[PDB]
RNA sequence: GAAUGUAGUAUGCGGUCCUUGCGGCUGAGA
């Protein structure tokens, strides 16, 4: 069940840097899955790692047709060209290839679920991508408030009038449909709504077998991070543990190639102990893992949960071919 | 996660300079 959350006003999600009296400038980051997970936990508690699992969260735009927007993959150049890693046996090294030069800049933006059903194959259309400005803007409120120095700057997320945030929740765990809850930093709220699972999901769910068998026959698999994941075993590391892919039935891995941005540093407030939660590092959303697996994948779903805190919404990954 | 105040679009500036109410007409006809 999707959870549409249309913001009445702008939203600010606190970055880890403190802001009480000294660091008056308070920037914003993209909504971490923990914040939305806590908001949904409050919502279900009012209606009646949590016992229920949140698959993840994606942006959406409602202009006649209702479509969910997924973070732009790191596998797409700014010229809408895919990047594929091919290995050079002569030099013994593997490089990422865009067929137009060894250097490229990832395309910042989004990718609709129609894009997802076509991007997993290995091609991307033009209409499948949306720029960042079409969804949200960085609205910075200034001079909000012996108070001569209390004037502090705040940057918020100014979503477009037809754009909001949708949270993906597994079937069941039903609760209140229409209502309002607070999300973010400085006290703001959204007008959330409960909507049946979109036809895009079933479009990608039904066509999962084709991509799955293509991956199985070609011996190549790509894993796309829809939401950030904490893949460390003891600490926090970006290296993909080979046992992690052993759950889906990978007998052996030949080579693993991963491209991603700077890690996201975050923490939380432990309401039970009234102390901040341990700091964590997660691989940024939109990163893709290129693996050369031996064997086959027996996963019945086109997605899997990787890492810890997967119930919140972390580690939403899609299996794709390259 | 919670947690303005003070402030005159004012200061100075001449609707002035150059232009003939002129031109033509019998207080006359028997």
């Amino acid at each position: 069940m999707i959870l549409v959350m249309k913001p009445y006003d702008s939203l600010l999600f606190r970055e880890p840097r403190p802001f009480d009296v000294n660091n008056h400038v308070a920037r914003t980051i993209l909504p971490l899955p923990q914040t939305l997970a806590g908001a949904v936990r409050s919502a279900i508690y009012v209606k009646y790692e949590p016992e229920f699992e949140i698959l993840g969260h994606f942006f959406y735009r409602y202009d006649g047709k209702f479509e969910l927007l997924v973070e732009s993959p790191h596998d797409v150049t700014q010229n809408l060209g895919l990047v594929k890693p091919h290995r050079i046996d002569k030099l013994g090294i593997t490089i990422l290839m865009d067929s137009e030069g060894i250097k490229f800049r990832p395309f910042n933006g989004f990718l609709k679920f129609s894009g997802l059903i076509d991007y997993l194959q290995g091609r991307i259309a033009e209409d499948s991508v949306v720029e960042r400005q079409k969804i949200f803007k960085k609205e910075r409120r200034v001079g909000i408030a012996t108070k001569e120095e209390h004037f502090y700057q705040v940057e918020m997320l100014r979503f477009s009038d037809d754009c909001g945030i949708a949270v993906w929740v597994e079937d069941g765990v039903d609760f209140d449909d229409e209502g309002i809850l607070g999300v973010g930093g400085e006290r703001r709220f959204v007008k959330f709504e409960k909507r049946e699972e979109p036809e895009c999901i079933t479009n990608l769910r039904s066509k999962w077998k084709k991509i799955r068998d293509k991956i199985n026959e070609t011996g190549r698999l790509k894993i796309y991070l829809a939401t950030p994941a904490i893949l460390g075993a003891k600490g926090y590391s970006s290296k993909l543990d080979y046992d992690l892919l052993g759950d889906i039935g990978i007998e052996r891995v030949r080579s693993v190639n991963f491209i991603g941005g700077k890690p996201v540093i975050f923490s939380g407030w432990d309401f039970v102990t009234r102390k901040p939660k341990p700091t964590r590092y997660a691989v940024p959303a939109g990163s893709v893992y290129f693996v050369e697996f031996e064997g086959e994948v027996k996963l019945d779903m086109p997605y899997l949960k990787l890492g810890k805190l997967t119930k919140l919404g972390y580690g939403l990954c899609f299996m794709g071919v390259w």
